[PDB]
């Protein structure tokens, strides 16, 4: 009950900054989330021998892939634990509890493969859901991890409390489905502008959660450039690996999966942080002003990529 999880003093320090990278030391990942965990949330919101237990069950249900990995899941966690620390007062007891969780277990059993390969190859999953494959597939290993004996961190919770948690996963997970990420952008957007955005309707807390939770998938690119340079290495090597099999299958995969159009890659990048990442950290920054670190980290690693292709680097 009196047992605090202490980091080293500079992790203690940088872990509460946005661009905090965790570390090449796996064995203090799950010291770390327990610690973001006790400050978020309270050192009471969890049975520490039950989230011990849970935290090395979701570990052991990640895979060794080269970027959907335990590190991306602690890694999108922190991202999540910085967004809270900084709008203390925006928060219910019970959504802290849940999109920590949410994010540590929202990639649980990547293969390394897109939504548009399982199709493509037609895996299972695919005919089990039809939209937001693995992402629904994400979920379901959740709730299976929660019901094993011992690893129920939600037991002491009333039954209406525990399904209005179980929800906020749910909904938190399907959101990380990039393909959802452009329509509940573009409404957030809406709602801002027009007035209309009332975080008391229970619709438009989810849609900015949605948000939310795709800003911590992203935060790759709010890191520092090198964090963010060789961490583009293990997403391209996950791409190509799946370009590999879709010309396996007789497919000529989109140039982002096509190890031979490597050259291109920087270019690609502008597209994205353009495309995607810059509109995410916008409209987040707008709605939840303190987030705004994120939206200048993004913008500065966008300039970097612009010095790429200017061949100055
Ligand atoms: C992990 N994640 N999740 C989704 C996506 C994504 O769609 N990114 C993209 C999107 C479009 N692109 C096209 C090309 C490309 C490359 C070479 C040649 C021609 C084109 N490169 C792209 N990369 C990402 C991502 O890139 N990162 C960085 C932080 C998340
Ligand atoms: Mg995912
Ligand atoms: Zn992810």
């Amino acid at each position: 009950g009196l047992m605090q999880f202490t980091l080293p003093v500079r992790l203690c320090k940088e872990i509460e900054l946005f661009h905090f990278d965790i570390g090449p030391f796996e064995n203090m990942w799950p010291g770390i989330f327990v610690y973001m965990v006790h400050r978020s949330c309270g050192t009471s919101c969890f049975e520490l021998e039950k989230l011990c237990r849970f935290i090395m069950s979701v570990k052991k249900n990640y895979r060794r892939v080269p970027y959907h990995n335990w590190k991306h899941a602690v890694t999108v966690a922190h991202c999540m634990y910085a967004i809270l620390q900084n709008n203390h007062t925006l928060f219910t007891d019970l959504e802290r509890k849940g999109l920590l969780i949410a994010c540590l277990c929202h990639d649980l059993d990547h293969r390394g493969f897109s939504n548009s390969y399982l199709q493509k190859f037609d895996h299972p999953l695919a005919a089990l859901y039809s939209t937001s494959t693995m992402e629904q597939h994400h979920f379901s290993q959740t709730v299976s991890i929660l019901q094993l004996e011992g690893h129920n961190i939600f037991s002491t919770l009333s039954s209406s409390e525990y399904e209005q948690v179980l929800e906020i996963i749910r909904k938190a997970i399907i959101a990380t489905d990039l393909a959802l990420y452009f329509g509940n952008r573009k409404q957030l957007e809406e709602m801002y502008q027009t007035g209309s955005l009332n975080l008391n309707n229970q619709s438009h807390r989810d849609r900015v959660i949605g948000l939310m939770m795709t800003a911590c998938d992203l935060c790759s690119v709010t890191k520092l450039w090198p964090v963010t340079k060789l961490t583009a290495n293990d997403i391209y090597a996950e791409f190509w690996a799946e370009g590999d099999e879709m010309k396996k299958l007789g497919i000529q995969p989109i140039p982002m999966m096509d190890r031979d159009k490597k050259d291109e890659v920087p270019q690609g990048q502008l597209g994205f942080y353009n495309a995607v990442a810059i509109p995410c950290y916008t409209t987040l920054t707008q709605i939840l002003p303190p987030t705004e670190p994120l939206l200048k980290a993004c913008r500065d690693n966008l300039s970097q990529w612009e010095k790429v292709i200017r061949g100055e680097e």
